[PDB]
């Protein structure tokens, strides 16, 4: 499983299951992505999701 000191990812992904988005998978890769940059993560999943892809 997971290993290493408690780390700062908890919280951040937090911010998301509050906001509306339940994917821990997703997020977690955003989060080692955007330097957990609660805004581009965000910012992403909403581009993901939505008629807005083009």
């Amino acid at each position: 499983g997971s290993s290493g000191s408690s780390g700062q990812t908890a919280a951040l992904m937090a911010h998301l299951f509050e906001m509306g988005f339940c994917d821990r998978q997703l997020n977690l890769r955003l989060l080692k992505k955007h330097n957990y940059n609660i805004l581009q993560v965000v910012t992403e999943l909403l581009q993901l999701s939505g008629p807005s892809s083009g």
